[PDB]
């Protein structure tokens, strides 16, 4: 797995179209999402993830949240993301892992947000240009 | 080499504290920036980019000007970017590097911009969305 982590001042999403032929379903409410102060948590799923989801979420969750409280952060996104790797998971693996660091990112306390997966989405960002603001970490079984 | 490149409505920085003890100097008006309709390219220079600092401009150079005419980009421009690797190259060769591609974008008839190297930096950008607008590219030697 793949993240990169970012410190945001905002954070808007649009969802496009489909990526896949049969994306996440969605109601229209969930069509954009937007959160304030937050870490945006840009997830890349591999091929090697396949063989520990638990374990690998275990490991996200800590990672991002140990960022997060290390930059006061309440709030929290996890994007999906192809673009940190080439060797990337089957959507199975990739939703079931993120929808697992989604959870464990709730149980910590985060408010928490997400975005569906298997779409070309727009976004917008606003990053904020301290110190830790931009983290990438890579986490294997 | 690391590339991630983003077709963006806009991209706007502004840069904030030294990153280094003695950073690329810029004039007051190179301290804010912003461009339309650009592909954004955020570069991570490797330590194995330091065998072959011309070979290594040229490819992404060329990786670079084929997605902006794929995506009918006249605008890009150059980041630095230390979050797509964890074996950097020392400034030298990442600042030669950097200005090589700048250069050649600029030879190959774009309106190219870039941001100073050796500074923490505040961004803001709007991804398009549409099929291309996020792609990676791994170049090496």
């Amino acid at each position: 797995m793949r993240v990169l982590l970012i410190h945001a001042d905002y954070f808007e999403y649009e969802v496009k179209d489909k990526a896949l032929k049969n994306p996440e379903p969605i109601s229209e409410d969930m069509k954009r999402g937007r959160m304030e102060e937050v870490l945006v948590a840009f997830i890349s799923v591999e091929k090697v993830d396949e063989k520990n989801p638990e374990e690998v979420s275990l490991k996200a969750i800590e990672e991002i949240s140990k960022v997060a409280e290390q930059v006061k952060a309440e709030n929290v996104f996890v994007s999906p993301w192809a673009h940190l790797s080439s060797e990337l998971a089957k959507p199975s693996v990739a939703m079931d892992i993120l929808n697992r660091v989604y959870q464990g990112l709730k149980e910590r306390g985060f408010n928490v947000g997400k975005a569906p997966f298997g779409y070309y989405i727009a976004a917008k960002i606003s990053c904020k240009g301290h110190p830790l603001a931009e983290l990438s970490r890579t986490i294997v079984p």
